[PDB]
């Protein structure tokens, strides 16, 4: 159990470690949508911590925003255990190549910590890439399928990352309510979206004025939220957003909540990516060319890959049921945050520009 400013500082570290990672990725990327959890690829760094020394491990630190008084992987897999289960189901494990043999102070500290010790590579590209998909099948219980893709070899210390959300409403929608509605992927052109919707939602909503931002707050049943950021204008990206969220815009918003007609989008979103060059860019480019890990192996790794995926879906599903109300009609592109609502710990980050890429978008008039 870690102490109340301890808790504190790690909110505030990987609030930092996610608004670094989320606008890399922003400018870097050229998907429609983004998802994210940087959370998850710090429970994953925080692997390669528990067997970091010197300089590698200091980097490792400041990186993620953490005092160096502090150990991360502790911190990080406190907090991921104790989060209450059947809403995140996280999958991070340590591949390693035949040859290299691992510390026996490791392989129980990972047990201790993260459920599960690092596995090593039968050396066949066939033969591992099943054994791998198969195991995040089993740790994400069904949900992530198909995880790799490819394996070179050419492959010294693979670390994976496959991560799912699907949560519960404190307020479920009606999905006898739900309909195909217009979403606007500009002024022009819009696709079609099941749109969510309730007649009466009880909703904490709010504007930042000289921005034009719209922020709404949709909570779920274990302590988490799933935070809308809309901008009322089309042309924006995610930096210049970022740059005008404060910290009581995600977390624990005063205003009363307000009977307030809804539609949301059911969402569907899904980004695989390989973090080397983003890591290297935020200052770890050392672990991809000559890190010291003498905590896993006395000589003498490298990270060769950092593989994360997330997975996010927005649906009706929750636990409770229950003059003219205001609109609130997510509708346009947005950004997200999902917050664990305790602390202050952003799960997730995203980016919604088109909540329906399959779609032919239509002119309208």
């Amino acid at each position: 159990v870690p102490t109340a400013e301890e808790t504190r500082r790690l909110a505030q570290a990987m609030m930092a470690f996610t608004t670094d990672l989320f606008s890399l990725v922003a400018q870097t990327s050229t998907s429609s949508n983004l998802v994210l959890s940087p959370l998850s690829v710090a429970l994953a760094l925080s692997h390669l911590a528990l067997g970091a020394q010197n300089q590698t491990l200091h980097s490792l630190h400041r990186v993620l925003h953490m005092n160096t008084g502090s150990c991360l992987p502790h911190l990080l897999s406190h907090f991921y255990q104790n989060l209450g289960p059947g809403t995140i189901r996280l999958a991070a494990r340590i591949y390693l190549q035949k040859g290299f043999p691992i510390k026996d102070d490791f392989l129980e500290q990972s047990e201790r910590l993260f459920g599960a010790k690092p596995v090593k590579l039968t050396g066949k590209q066939e033969e591992d890439l099943a054994n791998i998909n198969q195991w995040v099948k089993e740790a994400t219980e069904g949900k992530i399928e198909d995880f790799l893709s490819e394996l070179p070899d050419s492959t010294v210390l693979l670390l994976l990352n496959a991560i799912h959300f699907h949560g519960f409403w404190r307020t479920k929608f009606d999905p006898s309510l739900t309909q195909k509605d217009f979403f606007h992927l500009d002024e022009r052109f819009t696709v079609s979206v099941d749109m969510m919707h309730a007649v009466s939602y009880p909703l904490r909503w709010f504007l930042l004025e000289q921005p034009e931002i719209q922020v709404a707050h949709f909570p779920f049943k274990n302590n988490m939220s799933f935070v809308v950021v809309m901008p009322t204008y089309f042309e924006w990206n995610v930096s210049e957003v970022l740059a005008n969220l404060t910290w009581d815009t995600l977390y624990h918003p005063s205003l009363q909540e307000r009977p307030t007609k809804v539609w949301l989008p059911k969402l569907h979103l899904q980004q695989q990516l390989d973090l080397v060059a983003t890591l290297s860019q935020l200052g770890l480019q050392e672990l991809f060319q000559g890190p010291d890990l003498r905590g896993i192996s006395e000589q003498n790794l490298v990270v060769s890959s950092v593989q994360h995926q997330s997975t996010m879906e927005l649906s009706e599903a929750g636990v409770e049921a229950a003059m003219s109300l205001s609109s609130f009609t997510v509708n346009r592109p947005f950004l997200f945050f999902i917050m664990e609502d305790t602390i202050g710990v952003p799960l997730f980050v995203g980016s919604v520009r088109n909540p329906n890429p399959s779609a032919l978008p239509q002119l309208q008039e």
